[PDB]
C-alpha cells in the first residue's frame, strides 16, 4: 500500500510525496528536510489539522504516516502541516519545567528516561471534563500515571488499591482542541481531547478536557505524551538531536 501524502508548508505551498506502508514520520521529515533545506532543528514535526472537528496534534517521529493517514475519510478535510512545534520535545530540552545546568537536566533525564520503567512526572490536578453531547462541563480531580487518567472515588483513598481509571493512553491520541469556548462554553481555551484515531466526526466517545491556565495545559498535554510514548519519546528525541 501506498498513498500520496500532501504536506502543507508555512509559505502556503504544498509538497506531494508518494509514501509506502514502510514509512515512519521520521522518514517524511528526512525527505522534507532534503527538499527544503531546513535547518533541521529538532521542533520541526509533522503536524495533523482536523478542521471539522477543530482539533490538531503533533505527529510522534515513530509512527506510521499511512496508518494514520489510512483513518481519514473519503472526503476529508483533514490536513498534514510541516511546521515548528517547541512544545513537542519541551520535557527534553527543559525536564525542571515538568518533573538548571546540562549535568542536573542529564541526571534527571536518565533517571526518568533511563531506567527499567519510565517515571512520569508526577502530575495531578482538577480539570473540566464535558458533558457527552452537552454544552456543559463538570470539575474533577485527576492524576496522571503511564497507563492512563486515574481519579479517587468519592469515600476513597489516593491508593493504588483505590484509583479508578478514566481514560487508558493505549488506543487513544491527544489533541489539542480549538474554540471550544464558543463551541461548548468551555471555561477557558486551554482544551485538550482525548479520542481514538478511527473517530473523524462528532461523537460522544470524543474526551473534552478544559485547563485553568496556559501552563496546565502545557504541562498535560507533555506529560500524557510523555506517558503514552515513554521510551519511544525519548528515542524519537535523540534521533533529532542527531539531525540537528
Amino acid at each position: 500500500k501506498k498513498l500520496v501524502v500532501k504536506v502543507h508548508m508555512d509559505d502556503s505551498s504544498t509538497k506531494s510525496l508518494m509514501v509506502d506502508e514502510r514509512q515512519l514520520a521520521r522518514d517524511v521529515l528526512d525527505n522534507l528536510f532534503e527538499k527544503t533545506h531546513c535547518d533541521c532543528n529538532v521542533d520541526w514535526c509533522l503536524y495533523e489539522i482536523y478542521p471539522e472537528l477543530q482539533i490538531e496534534r503533533v505527529f510522534e517521529d515513530h509512527e506510521n504516516v499511512v496508518e494514520v493517514l489510512s483513518d481519514w475519510t473519503r472526503d476529508t478535510e483533514n490536513k498534514v502541516l510541516f511546521l515548528e512545534k517547541e512544545e513537542r520535545y519541551a520535557v527534553f530540552k527543559n525536564p525542571q519545567n515538568f518533573y538548571m545546568n546540562a549535568k542536573n537536566k542529564e541526571y534527571l533525564l536518565e533517571e526518568s528516561f533511563c531506567g527499567t520503567s519510565i517515571i512520569v512526572p508526577e502530575l495531578e490536578g482538577a480539570l473540566y471534563l464535558k458533558e457527552d453531547g452537552k454544552k456543559s462541563w463538570k470539575r474533577r480531580y485527576f492524576l496522571l500515571r503511564a497507563s492512563g487518567i486515574y481519579y479517587v472515588p468519592k469515600g476513597k483513598t489516593k491508593t493504588s488499591r483505590d484509583l479508578a481509571c478514566f481514560i487508558q493512553f493505549e488506543n487513544v491520541n491527544i489533541y489539542y482542541g480549538i474554540q471550544c469556548k464558543m463551541k461548548y462554553k468551555a471555561p477557558t481555551d486551554h482544551c485538550f481531547v482525548l479520542k481514538h484515531p478511527q473517530i473523524q466526526k462528532e461523537s460522544q466517545y470524543i474526551k473534552y478536557l478544559c485547563c485553568d491556565d496556559a501552563r496546565t495545559l502545557s504541562q498535560w498535554v507533555m506529560g500524557i505524551r510523555i506517558a503514552k510514548y515513554g521510551k519511544t519519546l525519548y528515542d524519537n528525541y535523540q534521533r533529532a538531536v542527531a539531525r540537528a
